[PDB]
């Protein structure tokens, strides 16, 4: 009943007149029935750079093999609780688009060395130790958290200027939070306190 990746890519193939195997952005989202796994059909998408498989009920993330150029991995509104089995894209992955899920860790993020943008608002991080895990990504430049409890904790105490800082002490180099600019103000609080 679930609609598999090769019955979404024929969907996907037939809506916008391409070869999938040749695209650089493969839009399998919103399938009906939703796509419930991914699986070794996704290997055949050698050209894809930005592979969209938001707004499915996708419970693990797999299958990520034979995507030698893969830049964008879009897993928006799912249900995935964990991040792992993404070793296959580690080396070209640049962004991660998983915002509507039900992560509550972020172990396993840090293998995604190349990673610029991470994309994770309404997701179920609680608790500053979950951030620090982000440290590592020496690349990490545009990160969204909002609606995560961790935010809506400073949102509601009317405190999310000091969660911003927070933040920034924990990610120096971070450029972008929540959709705003990290302000010079902002970075020099997180550094006269760093």
């Amino acid at each position: 009943k679930a609609t598999t990746i090769k019955d979404a890519i024929r969907i996907f193939e037939e809506r916008k007149s391409v070869v999938a195997t040749e695209a650089e952005k493969v839009e399998l989202h919103g399938m009906i029935p939703p796509i419930e796994k991914m699986d070794a059909t996704l290997s055949t998408l050698k050209a894809c750079k930005h592979l969209a498989l938001s707004t499915n009920n996708i419970e693990k993330i797999s299958s990520l093999s034979g995507m030698e150029n893969l830049r964008i991995l879009s897993l928006g509104r799912n249900l995935i609780k964990k991040i792992e089995n993404l070793d296959a894209v580690a080396d070209t992955l640049e962004e991660l688009w998983i915002s509507y899920n039900q992560i509550a860790s972020l172990s396993g993020i840090e293998k995604l060395v190349n990673l610029r943008v991470l994309y994770m608002s309404n997701n179920k991080i609680t608790n500053w130790g979950e951030i620090d895990k982000l440290a590592a990504l020496d690349k990490l430049e545009d990160l969204l958290l909002a609606g995560n409890p961790l935010y809506n904790d400073y949102k509601e105490n009317n405190a999310t200027s000091e969660y911003r800082i927070e933040v920034v002490k924990r990610l120096p180099n971070l450029k972008k939070l929540d959709g705003m600019p990290v302000d010079v103000d902002e970075r020099e609080q997180a550094n006269v306190a760093r």
